[PDB]
């Protein structure tokens, strides 16, 4: 029954050396917002969220923190529920810090808190923001992908739908010729297309044997269009990274819209809601591969969640979905000291989250408090 | 700490002084099967299941126990999932025992283990096996109901569908005149009917203001008949107590078959799958009221689960569903010293399950090993 | 392995003393066509069909009999299958004679041949052809119904849809006032109506408590209209007496068109196909009440079939559907000596069909071979 | 004549010399449970079921046998329906025994009891448990298949879905090169996949001309996923071996889920319910090919049933579906002395089941009462 006594906030900001992006445009910076909740006993817990920092920082300092102080850290479901009404993304960060506190007070790991892992290794794919601001963007993308293939990644994700079909195809072709067919390739459209535009890829999908899935080809306004497209393509369709929770997945799965859902710990209403998304997928007989582009601490929670997820198939060697691993310039990957080895992540087994937040990163990237174009 | 070293079994049996029943026939006895899992550190936990005792006992002693000895008690998800292949009922009892151990090892209650409760009290309804083997069965039922109303139950469930509509209407009318409109009445058909037979009640549902729901009017073979009937009645329709897990509820809910689902901790694959049933209902926007007719220790788990469930409505004093409380002759109701007052059950707050199994009852009703019927 | 050696035919004809009818018009005569198949061993079997006698008699004498002679009586499925291609109604008669032969050669009853009865008593309703050729048709119908109520029939079927709604209502009202609410009344429209015309009865159905079902309100060209109407009425909808077999029921049941199907032994492809219709209904969760207006020997087979049918409900006193019992002038009711007693028929238990064909009737009503307006 | 006076039980057990399996894991032993029901007159009959022997044996000796003693053997429908409540598996064995008794008492074969056969020979396919515990599992499977092809099997079934697509394709390719296009190949996934995983085979189904069907690609939780996948593949889809009866097939067929249903005599509620499964398929216009992997005496019943089934097509030499023939190490294949020649099984024509249970095998493999695994 140990009360919350203090909460520290760490808005983080990093201007990118070279911009990159996807169909929505070029990213110029990366941000992160960490929280540390400290209880009466001294047991503490960390959380992570990502949103526009001026608005996010006041959400915490002016409303969430004053609410949380003096509250019972153990009333996790209740506290996260009430905060969800003010800022959903903040709510996810709080849910992480409170889970860490719980696991520590219980003297166990987070996976143990959840009833024990099924496995201690989780596959990851290298996730690229393939567009850059250069006429030579295709050759640079090819070089970047080659670099990561050297590291033993066997699965990659790259961007499409930001330029004409003809030009995207040239890019994908160039990657096929370097990577070869033993590398699995995922193509992310970031909702650029309509059904007919997406379908133009089918003639290539008919030939290629190494396409993992087609990701977010369409916006979600018309679920029936997803069901339509899915039944026409020769590769799996994934999506849903901007869904807010299990309730929003339910009708997409009832309508047979997707082969793979992709909840993001930070977009849904916290880690328990996130785990419910994964289970929902299992119950509907569909796959789940977390979106985690902006995560590091949150990404570790997605890995814990995957480790506690039952197999999706009876294939001895192919029965757990990979998680997204951002491979672009981003110092926040080091907030936790955990990296893949040959496309595989080994789950920390220690108490709480089994690892520590890298304070050098926290300190180096302290946000200067200013508005950032 | 938690390696499993010993498992004790307690088959229990009670011959009824006076038989009672429902549309499936008369119950002649009650049974219960308790297990006590003991770990290396001495931390123990209890589970309960119910099935025909000769076959259940051999399943534990010859398959389940030999498998569990030497296993790590904290690998709850994994172990339950493995046992679920040989025996779902057994897996449920195992899940409960492992949950108690987990909470004890964590030095918290089961509800705190799950992220903390939303509330401290849960409503219950008095559940009756209304039919007796007697021409005077209606008068008897009336007397039985009046007895429980004196204890301040505000909601009851009684049986229909075992005899002609005309005679069942006589029974219900008699109850209506004695209990009056302050008392909520739940009618349970136990799958006796087809849509047209069930629909005959509508002309009375048109007049009455105090029907809680119509329970299991039909078998579940044809889900579409449920959606059809639902749209025709003036009262909610509940069921699904014999569904084996959340995956079985999914198509029913996608098809808008039920107003209320009624999972049973002992019929689904364990306490975590049971809790997933309740979450699934919430995400589909349907109500969830646990079936708990057999069961005492499993009934306690159903109450913990309901305490950790967010509200179903925004009504200040009508936003959590009741749980079933068997009010018929059954000594196993005392296995756990928890009873409702004025139709409300206060949830135990102490470490583990916050209560002790009554060894007096366990010893008194030891099954003597004889086969029955 | 006993061959068919001889087959005798008995076209029967009876001019009605006073014509009666339904929405299709007045019946002026009744006909019956009996067959007797005799095997090498002397074991014989009877069958019954009903169709226009000139065409039916040549179907037998010129094609079916010459086919059947020298065939193995025991190859029932095969022989009935092949004859179905020439004349379906004849095929039913053959299937009956061959079943009788089988039961006799096996030294058991027909019910035993089928794996034993569930019960030995079957409820029947008195079935009226309510229209007569008189301004006083309502008073005569009232008198006819009163006469049968004296015999202890508790359920009746009468005709509607042959005249304006206003006039039919006057007739039904007159019957309600004599019979009272302890008599169950069935209303047969013989496909007179469209959805809107049928629905006009709903205002009366809203008031009456003793309506068994509404029978064949619409033609079957548009199954969706049945599904539509069923969901709007306050009484069950029955039909399907002109369906040719199980395959034709399947889509009506998949579309939730009917509460009760009504196969006719003589319209479907013989008795095994007929029993399959009954089982199909059970599997779809719907009721089955045989059409049997023109049957006597065939009616007995419908009774055997009902006796071998599992209950439709869990109601101790209401779990088997009645069969149709023609109560109009018709000497062929006496072809077999079996009559209801207070609305209940007791199934003959003896070997073969447990009864004999009444040869006095066969002889008295020999068809004179002439065309009959 | 047929009062039941004695019932003898024969649990049987065989430890495999070399384990084999499918995507669910490796089989280590085979079991069989035979019953012999003896009537007052000395007429007896046999039944077979398969389940975990300690629990199955107690179910018979303590519940089923005590119920049957003194009952009339000719009340087959009733007795089977009562037993179906305690134990479906047991009811199946009981149904078989009572059917043999019925046919014997009738002095005819089982097929004649059912109305006579349509045909005297039924095609079978060699069914393999393709996976072995060995790096050389592919070569072994190839050798095993070649061995059976030498016996003139023209159709085989092999296992997929237990390992990665890539490795399963290697296995199937190896089989294709050895067996060639004259041999029909059936691929059985044992519910390993989701739709997208199953659909990966389509690019090979596009090339191959000799695939019989794809068996159980998916679990049956979401029927709509089957209809979806069916419309995308170039080969028929079969399944349903774990459906409990015709009522469970109805929604699958209404929804156009399957090209082929695969009832199992021992998994449904008896031989009459099994035959209803096959009839249901015919009325829905779908194919029916019995699952018979375990079973020898029950396999014989499946063959009798198929001999009494009308053709599925109008193709002179391709109008009856094959039945499964287990070709793996299993001494219980000889319990009944019936084997295929050149992939065809000739149906026994003699009274009762036309054959004797091999008491040498029954005695050799007597279960010693020890619990296993």
């Amino acid at each position: 029954l140990v009360k919350i006594v203090r909460i520290e906030t760490f808005p983080l900001f990093h201007r990118l050396e070279k911009p990159y992006g996807d169909a929505n445009g070029f990213k110029r910076y990366r941000t992160c917002y960490l929280i540390r909740i400290i209880t009466e006993s001294g047991i503490d817990g960390w959380g992570e969220c990502v949103d526009w920092l001026p608005a996010l920082h006041v959400g915490f300092t002016k409303r969430i923190i004053p609410f949380l102080l003096g509250k019972q850290a153990g009333s996790r479901l209740s506290l996260v529920r009430t905060i969800q009404k003010w800022h959903q993304r903040a709510a996810s960060a709080v849910s992480m810090a409170l889970t860490e506190i719980a696991a520590k007070a219980a003297d166990c790991s987070v996976c143990e808190l959840w009833g024990g892992r099924y496995r201690e290794e989780i596959p990851v794919y290298a996730s690229f923001q393939s567009y850059s601001d250069s006429p030579q963007w295709i050759s640079r993308s090819v070089s970047n992908v080659e670099a990561q293939l050297k590291k033993g990644f066997e699965q990659i994700k790259v961007k499409i739908g930001g330029t004409s079909f003809k030009e995207d195809v040239r890019h994908i072709n160039a990657l096929q010729h370097t990577a070869g067919s033993s590398i699995t390739m995922i193509l992310d459209a970031n909702q650029s297309y309509d059904a007919a535009a997406a379908f133009k890829w089918e003639r290539y999908f008919s030939e290629w044997t190494n396409i993992g899935w087609l990701e977010e080809p369409l916006p979600f306004d018309q679920p029936q269009d997803y069901a339509m497209l899915r039944s026409r393509l020769s590769v799996p369709v994934a999506g849903g990274e901007n869904m807010k929770g299990p309730a929003q997945y339910v009708p997409l799965l009832s309508q047979r819209c997707l082969d793979i859902i992709q909840p993001d710990v930070m977009h849904v209403n916290g880690i328990d809601e996130f785990r419910d998304c994964l289970q929902l997928a299992r119950y509907f007989g569909v796959r789940a591969s977390a979106h985690a582009y902006d995560g590091s601490l949150s990404r570790l929670y997605a890995l814990f969640a995957q480790a506690c997820l039952p197999p999706w198939s009876k294939m001895k060697n192919d029965h757990i979905e990979p998680i997204e691993w951002d491979v672009m310039e981003n110092p926040f990957t080091d907030l936790v000291s955990l990296q893949p080895s040959k496309g595989m992540v080994h789950i920390p087994k220690g108490k709480g989250i089994g690892t520590e937040i890298n304070m050098e990163i926290v300190n180096r990237y302290k946000w200067d408090g200013s508005a950032y174009e």
